[PDB]
DNA sequence: GGGTTTCCACTTATTCAGGCTTTTAG
DNA sequence: CCTAAAAGCCTGAATAAGTGGAAACC
């Protein structure tokens, strides 16, 4: 269908992308490793229309079932690799994943020069690897035995423009319609929630949404052993006058389009006082039964 | 052809999204 | 007293990241 904004792609792949290189034990290969390169998106099946724009705007990728809930776009054939690096060199990742896509790059060249196929390309790919993602294996370090670096430069980049925040907002971003129960009258208080989550590595550009979108507060959740970030906007007038209208401007993509939508529907009715009112209060219940998980 | 590339079927760990309730502001 | 905003959690699962297997190519 249709093709995505090349900002808002870049957001979303911030979001939910990520590259992969393979160092595979292979008995048939001269230097007993073959390599595989590429990035690859995974997706509930609910937005697999997505990873289909996607794959119609890059003219790249293979789309594939992955589970009985899932569906995954994975590019790796060499050539259309070139697409995915023209793509991020002109729209570029602000995320720590930008780290990932320099070090995929790294790999793409030596694969380009066939240095993979000899033993020094890939040592030198084992060395890339040992710092892209979860890094090397135990049996793949052991096997390269030399002393490799895992550590990598953080990045530290400010969010580009309200493209790049719709495409990670489609990914990362919550709007909850959250019912706050009261032993009062009419009872429920209406309470229009936004969140975007992500993980610590990325704070200062957590932080930098506050002052780019004017509003909100970071806050920390965790679960036992693991901790990460929410931005968080609560208050009435920052959401329908500083958060809806640019997302107005810049559409989101995916299903979360209509949890937007309905969310406006339920934020002017908010404006209107009509949640205030038993008609009101109701016609919010429904849409909230429909919408997020209700969907 | 024999290495090597590419594609499919699937799995795992965990950071997301999503949701509650209670407490505090103003 | 009344409603709005914020604090305080808590999970399930949709992500991120990964693997085995083999067809297909060059
Ligand atoms: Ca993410
Ligand atoms: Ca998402």
């Amino acid at each position: 269908r249709e093709s995505i904004n090349p900002w808002i792609l870049t957001g979303f792949a911030d979001a939910e992308g990520s590259f992969l290189l393979r160092i595979r034990n292979n008995n048939k290969s001269s230097v007993g490793y073959s390599t595989e390169l590429g990035f690859q998106i995974t997706l509930h099946n609910k937005d697999k229309s997505i990873l289909e724009n996607i794959q119609s705007t890059w003219k790249v990728g293979v789309i594939a079932n992955s589970g009985d809930n899932a569906v995954s776009l994975k590019v790796t054939r060499f050539e259309d690799l070139k697409v995915i690096i023209d793509h991020f060199e002109k729209y570029p990742l602000i995320t720590q994943k930008l780290g990932d896509y320099k070090l995929f790059k790294q790999a793409f060249s030596v694969m380009e020069n066939k240095e993979h196929l000899k033993e020094n390309g890939i040592k030198e790919l084992v060395r890339i690897k040992a710092k892209l993602n979860w890094g090397l294996t135990d049996e793949l370090k052991k096997a390269f035995p030399e002393n490799i670096s895992k550590e990598r430069s953080l990045i530290n980049k400010n969010i580009p423009n309200f493209k790049w925040l719709a495409g990670f907002t489609s990914g990362e971003g919550y709007f909850g319609v959250n019912l706050i129960k009261s032993k009062s009258k009419l009872g429920v208080q209406v309470q229009l929630v936004f969140k975007i989550t992500q993980h610590i590595k990325d704070k200062n550009l957590m932080n930098s949404l506050i002052t780019y979108l004017g509003c909100g507060y970071i806050r920390e959740s965790n679960k036992s052993e693991f901790s990460w970030l929410n931005f968080v906007v609560t208050k009435f007038s920052d959401i329908n006058d500083k958060i809806i209208p640019v997302f107005q401007e810049n559409t989101l993509i995916g299903v979360k389009l209509e949890d937007f939508e309905d969310w406006c529907k339920v934020a002017k009715l908010i404006e209107e006082k009509k949640h205030l009112t038993e008609s009101g209060l109701d016609e919010i219940k429904k849409i909230k039964l429909n919408m997020n998980k209700g969907r």
